[PDB]
Formats: C-alpha cells, structure tokens, sequence
C-alpha cells in the first residue's frame, strides 16, 4: 500500500533507523 516512510536516529538500535528500514539510502523512500 502507500506507506510513507519515517525516520528516527535511534541511539537503541545505535544508528538511524526507518519504516522500511533505510528507506532513506535508497530510492524507495516514497511509494
């Protein structure tokens, strides 16, 4: 579906997290 992507510097995961996971690295950032 259309799913906009976030995302969040997460010191939990230790680095820079998205839904969908980098998201934001790639070209799938927006559907």
């Amino acid at each position: 579906d259309v799913s906009p992507c976030f995302c969040v510097e997460d010191e939990t995961s230790g680095a820079k997290t998205c839904v969908p996971d980098n998201c934001d690295a790639s070209r799938g950032t927006n559907p």
